[PDB]
């Protein structure tokens, strides 16, 4: 699986998820009531959200664009 | 190869692994000393485990049930 990934040093690439990570996610992390950062990448499961951040989890290549 | 797969949005289906992915895995991911989530799917190799999560890797259809 290839997911769009937010570079650890900012920016965005594409990355083949390590074996066992079959979920791409796109999370709109709200830093303020109006501002958010989008985090994208590979994961083993859809990341747990308990702060109501919208999240998109999918299992197809670059589905988290 | 057809592996049991945990849906990216929760749940479980069956999926034909993409070409080059000949391993089904079932990982009991421990979130707490008593609680765990089971992750299942296709992989190119048996996923690396360094946190002692039990893992089952096999190469036959739905062997990771």
């Amino acid at each position: 699986l290839t997911c769009v990934t937010t570079k650890s040093i900012g920016g965005v690439t594409t990355e083949d998820c390590p074996a066992g990570q079959n979920v791409c996610f796109k999370r709109w992390h709200y830093v303020t009531p109006k501002n958010y950062d989008i985090i994208k990448g590979c994961a083993a499961t859809c990341p747990k959200v308990d702060n109501n951040d919208p999240i998109r989890c999918c299992g197809t290549d670059k589905c988290n664009d």
